[PDB]
């Protein structure tokens, strides 16, 4: 690569586990992510400044005040701006070595998945179960590493999913689709929290990427009100309607 | 607090543990962050979001390519301006409605004293084990808390020490990074600062660490050393 890519890469070059061969495998990556909020901007902006080569940003809502507490991409002059181009356009002028794609939909069907396919690795932070559901079924069908994560109030909660999809699925912690019953305080969210939560799924895209050795199939979760962090196994469905 | 304000801090408003009783508190308070690098540019972020009164914004220091990989608060276009001043102003795109003070100089003896002395919560940003040490001695002179992090490589380390200073200072107990262990080490400095400043219960006296590559947190019990310099 360049002698000045180097100096822009310098800190993750100069780490063992990273180093100049990583460094390519990152430059030559892609990732999907979905929903660029509280999750997805920490996500994106991460990911843009260790070089992912390309970035799809996929987001069909615009910039609103009531963001701004912790979609910390955006600023006020953003407002009532498709995320999805604000977004890209702001990664640009951070990394601008890198490609920056905004869809400025909703990726369901054919259109989320040959999206999905691509994508080395695909970040879901839409904090919604549907979307996450399919998001899901098209991540494993067409064996493509999911890392998704969530947040509420203070509390928050991230999962890795390998393509061998040895400990299933989402669809297997949740063989439902519904909701679960933390619909009550889904009131707010405190912006570290899931912030901390998005930033991790970045650090977890880039050690899958740059083929760490990263433990996967847990599901950790994180109480940001007594700054504790907990660790659930995980082990598939005998029989789910995916990952059968 | 009008019908805007309402609007932006509504996420943290609709919460039991905050409410308007905090977001008050939180519009009422001074947070001084001490360097603005792969830590501070994510904790100014997130508490300017939040909606702290005020923030001090130190750093001695300008914009490089280097940065960008995990200063995220900064873009290649501010590249050789200071970083006091390219954080204010981008702050203030966030959040114009709040006090955003830049700081292009470097505190130390006096002109530290003062910051800290005029600040509820001072944020120690400094990857640097010096200042990090001067700090630490102002923050108990004016029993100020003092959450102070570190991050290297894939291992991040992270400290909440308060006035009572029950468990000791930062003196009772004592180059590649990857983006986001330093982040998170960061985001987490503002999570503690927003639960010290609305008043949440915060398990402090432990020396958090955290291994990103085996993704594993560890802490250690901290303990006020037998005739500490300062405690
Ligand atoms: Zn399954
Ligand atoms: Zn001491």
């Amino acid at each position: 690569m360049n002698d000045r890519d180097f100096m822009r890469y310098s800190r993750q070059i100069l780490l063992d586990d990273i180093a100049l061969d990583g460094q390519q495998k990152l430059l030559d990556s892609q990732v999907l992510i979905i929903g660029l909020g509280g999750l997805g901007t920490p996500a994106a902006l991460y990911l843009a400044g260790a070089g992912v080569g390309t970035l799809v940003l996929a987001d069909d809502d615009d910039v609103h005040l009531s963001n701004l507490q912790r979609q910390i991409l955006f600023t006020t002059e953003d407002i009532d701006r498709p995320k999805s181009q604000v977004s890209q356009q702001r990664l640009t002028q951070l990394n601008p070595d890198i490609q920056l794609t905004a869809l400025q939909q909703r990726l369901t069907g054919e259109a989320l998945k040959d999206a999905v396919a691509r994508a080395d690795v695909v970040l879901d932070c839409t904090d919604n179960m549907a979307t996450r559901q399919e998001i899901n079924a098209a991540c494993v069908a067409l064996n493509t590493p999911l890392i998704t994560a969530s947040a509420v109030g203070f509390g928050g909660q991230l999962m890795v999913l390998t393509p061998p999809w040895e400990q299933g699925c989402y669809r297997c912690l949740w063989p439902d689709n519904q909701e679960p019953e933390r619909n009550c305080r889904t009131a707010g969210v405190v912006g570290p929290v899931v912030g901390v939560m998005g930033t991790l799924q970045a650090l977890e895209a880039i050690k899958l990427l740059s083929g760490i050795e990263t433990p996967a199939g847990e599901l950790r979760l994180f109480d940001g009100k007594s700054s504790q962090w907990r660790s659930l196994a995980l082990r598939r469905a005998s029989g789910c309607p995916v990952c059968g």
